[PDB]
């Protein structure tokens, strides 16, 4: 069940780890309108733990 999403560009309230088992971070912007962050894909992130 592999995820497509960015801990930058995620959702404000979850939390976003690498594949490894690196988490990477988590309580970032909201998606309404998120500050600086890429818009491409991160395939770092195994899945979103809300």
């Amino acid at each position: 069940n592999r995820l497509c999403t960015n801990c930058c560009a995620g959702r404000k309230g979850c939390n976003y780890y690498s594949a490894d088992g690196t988490f990477i971070c988590e309580g970032e912007s909201d998606p309404n309108n998120p500050k600086a962050c890429p818009r491409n894909c991160d395939p770092n992130i195994a899945y979103s733990l809300c």
